[PDB]
């Protein structure tokens, strides 16, 4: 057993003691939450988007810079790895909490949602759920929230408003480029278990690696540069408990067994009347997986890298 | 001077502290005796196999996840590093410990050694041995050692059983995978020092990458998998005090120098009739090695990366 | 506020801590300043290497190993990632005092010219002066330092002697070739501020990649070495608040976009009759820059790596 919020916490407790360093900026509301801004007003940084992404993963992964070089195109990229997968990536990292308090939108991600089980089917699924005094989520949003939200938040997740620790970054920002690609090891491990409704318990190790996209001017266009550095830069190395299916599950797996794949993600949003209900959630995946069947030896490959529509999404 | 198992014990402290994070399982034995199982009955992890990496070459290298890309095989790699390359590798990180009590049988390697001095002759050629209340011994095993081994290699190391510790994965495991592939640097001193008699702590710095190897469904495939991680996809790079017959013995370096090289090492196993001693020694070398001569400022190169051979041994 | 001299005092503390470790040699002169020899005497190594360049960043930038491979020729790199541009590369780890106590010269470098303010000009052109009561200065020298250099740099700095602390190292060794490899962004930085006036206040964060050059046999031949290393191999990636002149100051920025552009720097400094003063400024610059325009979403790229200087001047 182990707790995505207590395993977070050093690393949160370090985020606010070089607030400086990191150029975040701590602030404590009246019932007591300690909102840590990591780019709404604050700069943050590459150190804060480790750090944020970390926290994200419930202190079970290691978040490491490392460089893009693929046909011209170079970058600086995300190494992704934990050996807790789908805990850390799906009881923790998945955006899978919809924050709505009043005039406040924002989706969070991070160790929190295993207190609040958010969404309650996923816990289920793999069978997980946090015993902590604690909890800590991440926000990604264009404003800092206020009490009521941290309140609420708090509430639902069964602690005491001074044990809440809130991280906020715009998708817009540069810790918003570094904590997205960070989830090139988690699209995959979501895409499994919900569309694929794969046993997500029997991925034992993973690692990935994806590009940082060039950081846009607005959330709307970061959300797709972020995006297709996943389903068009991202690799992804799983190593599995296997079965019979194995082989075909990988080859379903990267985003090109998707009919929506080819273009860059705000083109796919426009075609699809910017509904997100008419998009495949197949197309959320990885650009490439290699499969290690830890009960057979093998290995499965599937999908490939395409720098071409990277080069558009960011206009290179 | 430096204790390599004064320098290692931090990293098995450490270990010990997190083994929840880590996925191993920690015991003590009657004698009392810490075994740390990496692999065994614990899943282990990369993390774990990182440190199982340092703790093996005692505290004196950093072992840290990169990525191999070579000819369309993309694999996750070790990067390892060392600024005390014979006393790291070979006073500690060899595996020249034949352990053998009653029916258990295993290789063992790690700082340990370098308190028993097994073998001896490799400590009077590079002139070391260390002093240490504590002893560290890694064993590659699909086996966890009882009270009786753990009490022989105490004995012989010469400390109180309770000041040893024992880190133990098979070879076909993650840590298996990440440990032997650690040893890119290791297997270019030691055929230095062994097959090419030359002065080892001539060479003061090191660095080198090797893939890791696909994990196999058996021990004894596993063993040709990593052996080819590093024979086929390890490159070190290594700075020395050099002399006149420097370049000569770099061409000698790389494992193509071999009339072995050429084949998955299991093949090679197998047209030597599965023994050891029919294998040129020769063959147990890094693909490629770049040496800087630190006295003349010259650099000699020798060797490739073989990525035909690495497909074939893991199937791709 | 960030002060890099108090940032950097925990890595200098641990270099001492740890210094068998890092083949340091630290020595108490009669006046209390401290002398951490990193490659006069002592061997040093990549992790010293590591270390003095993060000293020398002020403790605001990460600065690790990494590989380096393009067109055949592949070494250890570096990788250096910085949230606070200006100040890490300019306020601390520009060499811009030039050290001249009696019969000893060297090129100083590090936190301690924040306090000294050397150049007085730098410090007014970011608006930065560190307030500190320890003082760090790392110095470029085939010599180590005596007790009346130590004087005069901890007077400058208005510290009592006891309080600083110098790290030293030749051109032509190890921790050389890491640590001039390191100031890859520095260079750029540095070129955009003096040489094409730009507001280097606008950078927000940085990160960049150069070889680790083979260390030559004396310092004259590694300072064009190292030097090759940034303008030949260097590639570094700016997050700025741009202008309408970004686009223009981009295509100035790379090394290529001088004429003395296109041999090994030994040449350049040969045909420049051995004065430094004849060499256009504009040529220490990164081989390659891409620049992230975040006001407009756009990115900037100009430069390439060149392969082929390289090999001549490495004499591969």
């Amino acid at each position: 057993m182990v707790s995505v919020n207590e395993n977070a916490l050093p690393l949160v407790e370090r985020m606010i003691e070089r607030a400086e360093l990191l150029n975040v900026e701590v602030q404590e509301l009246e019932n007591g939450t300690t909102v840590i801004d990591c780019g709404v007003e604050a700069a943050g940084g590459f150190e804060a988007g480790l750090l944020f992404s970390e926290v994200c993963m419930g202190g079970l992964a290691t978040v490491e810079l490392t460089e893009f070089e693929h046909d011209g195109l170079c970058l600086p990229a995300v190494q992704v790895t934990t050996d807790h997968p789908a805990v850390s990536t799906l009881a923790a990292q998945k955006a899978g909490w919809q924050v709505q308090v009043g005039d406040y939108f924002a989706m969070g991600s991070g160790p929190a949602r295993a207190l609040a089980l958010k969404p309650k089917e996923t816990y289920e699924e793999i069978d997980y759920e946090d015993d902590a005094d604690v909890a800590i989520l991440c926000l990604e949003s264009s404003e800092l929230p206020d009490e009521d939200v941290a309140e609420h938040v708090a509430d639902e997740c069964g602690v005491d408003p001074e044990n809440l620790y809130l991280l906020v970054a715009p998708t817009a920002s540069i810790v918003g480029s570094v904590q997205v690609s960070a989830r090139v090891v988690e699209t995959g491990l979501y895409k499994l278990l919900e569309v694929l409704e794969y046993d997500v318990t029997r991925v034992k190790y993973a690692t990935g690696t994806a590009p940082i996209a060039p950081v846009a001017d607005d959330d709307g266009e970061a959300m797709g540069r972020t995006n297709d550095c996943i389903l068009y830069g991202g690799t992804v190395y799983l190593y599995v408990e296997g079965d019979d299916e194995l082989p075909e599950v990988v080859e379903e797996l990267p985003s090109e067994a998707s009919e929506d794949y080819g273009k860059p993600f705000m083109k796919i949003f426009e075609e699809a009347d910017y509904d997100f209900y008419k998009i495949d959630p197949g197309v959320f995946a990885p650009a490439r997986v290699v499969v290690n069947d830890l009960s057979t030896g093998k290995t499965y490959t599937a999908g490939e890298i395409n720098v071409d529509v990277l080069k558009e999404s960011f206009s290179l």
